[PDB]
């Protein structure tokens, strides 16, 4: 019921009392949580008034068309997203098959939380932080089974020259337990941070069974804490992977890393590196990098790469249960599981 395969233990909005809602629109989604947080009485009760499952139907196809045929008219619009402020009775939504949204899902100061079965794209506003999911401040938040993308690119002339899109999964603050899991991220420039800054240190992130493809950095740049990254498929990273720092400390196995430019790494920082236990990987040692086409770079600044391919330092023993199916699984079923429209299953050994 609570079992999501990382960190995060909910089972959101599916739980005793819970109140279904049908939303057709992103309004729909804003009136439907705002009506939530009311008594019997009419009086607002801290935290929502009781537990909510919102099937989103809505689709915003034609937005998300129009965008992608004039990508850099994006970043420069007003950001669209619907906030979860402050809920903490219990809150799913999941789309509809077919459902489709040009807006983000902006989670603050909640607790568990489940979004699932979300087409999200191209969003605009990524200079005034359009992201497609934001975890902030938020424990036991499971983010499962939805499909964001936009394009690996970078327009010119847009403020710090890296907003022309913003995130797909960013994750700060007192987020301290989360799981990503069986999405299909893809056409991202920053897939998501772990940690907003050198001093937002610390949760325990668990990233399982997500299909990245074509996309840039941040798988996620860790900033401290625990990751543990399972069971994911890396393919067509442009610029860096895992990028671990400040003392952080990752858990990488049973991954397929293939077309990627420094897939692990400690970058950006010059010091406090963090370290990576890895294992069961497609990648076993150096001598597979040309095999993968893994390719590594230098930064300006000290830097770390798995260039070895061996462990750098510890884990903690994990605390939830999982089961891993191998690398290779992993690349051959995957993409069958990953993303919208897989009926939310999941990949177990008896379909490898
Ligand atoms: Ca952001």
């Amino acid at each position: 019921a609570t079992d999501t395969g990382g960190y995060a233990a909910t089972a959101g909005g599916n739980v005793t009392g819970a109140v279904s809602k049908t939303a057709t629109s992103m309004q729909d989604i804003v009136n439907i949580i705002d009506a939530a947080r009311l008594d019997a009485n009419g009086k607002k009760v801290k935290g929502g008034a009781y537990p909510l499952v919102i099937t989103y139907t809505g689709n915003e196809d034609s937005l998300i068309n129009a965008a992608a045929a004039n990508i850099c008219g994006q970043w420069s619009k007003d950001p669209r997203g619907v906030e979860i402020k402050e809920f903490t009775k219990g809150i799913t939504i999941i789309g509809a098959n077919g459902s489709s949204a040009n807006f983000g899902i902006w989670i603050k100061k909640s607790s568990d939380v489940v979004v699932q079965n979300m087409r999200i794209g191209y969003l605009p506003g990524g200079a005034k932080d359009g992201d497609m999911i934001r975890v902030d401040d938020s424990p036991n938040v499971w983010v499962d089974h939805n499909e964001l993308f936009a394009a690996n690119h970078e327009c010119d002339g847009t403020p710090d020259n890296d907003t022309t899109f913003e995130s797909a999964v960013d994750i700060k603050g007192a987020s301290n337990t989360v799981t990503v899991s069986y999405n299909y991220i893809h056409g991202v420039k920053k897939v998501g941070l772990d940690g907003s800054s050198s001093s937002d240190t610390g949760r325990n992130i668990t990233y399982h069974h997500n299909y990245y493809n074509d996309v840039n950095a941040r798988l996620p740049l860790q900033r401290g804490g625990l990751v543990h990254a399972y069971n994911n498929l890396y393919t067509n990273i442009t610029g860096s992977g895992l990028n671990v720092r400040q003392n952080g400390q990752a858990l990488i196995e049973n991954n397929w890393f293939e077309k990627a430019i420094n897939p692990v790494t400690s970058r950006y920082d010059g010091k406090n590196f963090g370290t990576w236990v890895l294992k069961g990987n497609n990648i076993t040692k150096p001598a597979d990098f040309s095999t993968y086409s893994i390719t590594w770079t230098a930064d300006t600044k000290p830097y770390v790469n798995a260039d070895s391919w061996t462990s750098t330092g510890t884990f903690p023993t994990v605390a939830y249960n999982y089961s891993p199916v191998s690398a290779q699984c992993v690349k051959d079923k995957l993409p069958g599981y990953a993303g919208v429209g897989k009926n939310l299953a999941t990949l177990t050994s008896t379909a490898c």
